[PDB]
């Protein structure tokens, strides 16, 4: 259990620090025994070496089992070459450990509907995995340029990078509901075409999992008709963007979405959430995703899947019982993460 | 007032023709000289002429002033060519007219919002117009094609090409309540750049209007959060394409959408609704969106707002009164009409 915590900019210290606090009460009472070294990241790794991701921190992620991340970001940095900007530092943590999947979690918890902004009939039940890809896509697709007249990008992808994530979401499946969906544009275009093709040959070896395809914006309108019925969502990169964004307001607020990255390198674990440089200090920031993080953290880079299914609770428990300031609330970070360590311990 | 009447297949008929029972009992009342042709469009064009947009139709829309269109496809002609398929028919009438906006209404009527996947509070007051370009983008952009181990699509986008879309879109929000909101993803792509700063740019002609930037995704949550607080909306195809289904979605159901498609030709105006087939010639079709389609004729082709805006509330009114099957009710097709003719 080697982690290399790597707290960022804005609220990322003051949630992953609570995150932090959570992870070392599990350790104390079960003794899984935790060890952890926050290194410079973001912005911060910037007013210190020049650099967003400097070698000292990119070796402690190597050696790390597991990567558990704060935010990143900030106005400190924006007007910096984005060679070095906060933001292409995340990319090269990705890049450095071939990370192409993206998992976010969007789900409702029993008793906790009320907070959605669909019936409570419909978000009852929710627990949907959009798997995006990470590397490929539109986002980096080449050529790409613009004119005085005319403005082009291109979106392609090649079959490698269709297969591994596609194989993630299947593997994933396995050990949940076992039902994949896959969604594409593959009705009108070629990328969506070759994309389910591929996923249709790659499910063959998946036979005890389901596969179902639908288009792009059929699944933009089946997930707030009938969340409740899917479980893992494959898809690319900007479909996934706007399919995970979409699926995450079903739960209520954003700052309650952790996120995972899964490759062939140290698995990288984050709120969904920004820096909130504003409200850094201010101890009202809410540590629900940097928790959610570390749970995720525990469960697909550890294994310890009762665990983490433990610290889910707790955290559903809390937002109940004591809930912060951007859910209608008083509790305060500190505060709130007491009444989780609370029951975790 | 000289409109091109395309019933189509499936339905198509059964509900085009309880719009004309509406528009045909205005025409009475106000006099505002309706005169209507009928023309055999879809898989009745197929099935008599071979093809699906015959010279004799295609000659028919050219010479009216606004087209009402009603539902195309079915089983029957699945295994033909492409090149001759039902609803490669519906993108031969757009391409010889030019039709480059695709308004797509979504509203929630009042006293209707329990029929809504959202809380009541969340879905009370939604009314929004989401305009998407229908010419370019992903969907047409070359190079487009396919490989053993390599797929590659371009999105890629004209100055005027969104010029026109935007335009479109600020003059409408001028007669509605005057918010504009551009969705892009301005934020990573150069398209989504070139698309703000052009939208930006003709934006300044309409100074009353607000103009709001959006990214997809964030709009995407947007639209859910917070639906009521938008008006229109323009976008790309592709990016008009998942958020006009999405927001399709807030009114509790499917057959209450109408929708028009605006260009330099002959203005079309068609349900957002399928041919339903199986449920054809027995009377328990829901004509709302057809009806709704006449409406958005009325004001968007022939400038008659304060009477679009009337069938409108006719046809509201009849939704809570005798309710369709489709939305928990008796009142079948012919029935539901009855309830409407009458108040307009």
């Amino acid at each position: 259990m080697k982690v290399a915590v790597l707290p960022g900019d804005g609220i990322g210290p003051e949630v992953t620090e609570a995150a932090l606090k959570v992870l070392r009460a599990l350790d104390e009472a079960e003794g899984l025994g935790l060890a952890y070294e926050v290194f410079p990241f973001g912005g911060a790794a910037i007013d210190a070496f020049g650099e967003p991701f400097p070698e000292p921190t990119r070796k402690g992620v190597e050696e790390a089992e597991a990567v558990l991340l704060g935010s990143v970001g900030g106005p400190k940095w924006d007007g910096l070459p984005r060679k070095i900007r906060p933001e292409t530092g995340l990319l090269s943590l990705r890049k450095s450990q071939d990370l192409f999947a993206n998992l976010r979690p969007a789900k409702v918890f029993p008793g906790l509907e009320r907070l959605s902004p669909l019936k409570e009939e419909i978000a009852r039940g929710v627990d949907v995995l959009i798997v995006r890809e990470l590397t490929g896509g539109i986002y980096f697709g080449e050529p790409r340029g613009m004119s005085e007249a005319e403005a082009w990008n291109t979106e392609r992808y090649s079959k490698p990078e269709v297969e591994r994530v596609a194989r993630v979401a299947f593997e994933l499946a396995r050990k949940r509901r076992k039902h994949v969906v896959s969604v594409d544009k593959a009705n009108v275009l070629e990328v969506g075409e070759f994309w389910r093709k591929t996923v249709e040959e790659v499910g063959r070896g998946y036979p005890d999992v389901a596969l179902e395809h639908q288009y792009v914006d059929a699944m933009a309108m089946h997930l707030v008709r009938s969340p409740a019925r899917f479980d893992v969502v494959v898809t690319g990169n900007i479909f996934g963007d706007i399919l995970s964004d979409l699926a995450s307001v079903l739960p209520g607020s954003l700052g309650l979405l952790p996120s995972a990255s899964l490759g062939r390198g140290t698995p990288v674990f984050e709120p969904v959430h920004g820096s909130a440089p504003d409200i850094a200090g201010k101890g009202i920031a809410n540590p629900t995703a940097a928790i959610l993080s570390a749970a995720m953290m525990l469960e697909h880079a550890f294994g310890l899947v009762e665990l983490a299914r433990k610290v889910e609770d707790a955290v559903a428990k809390a937002l109940l019982e004591t809930p912060p300031p951007d859910l209608g609330g008083s509790a305060g970070t500190e505060a709130f993460t007491a009444t989780v360590e609370a029951f975790t311990a």
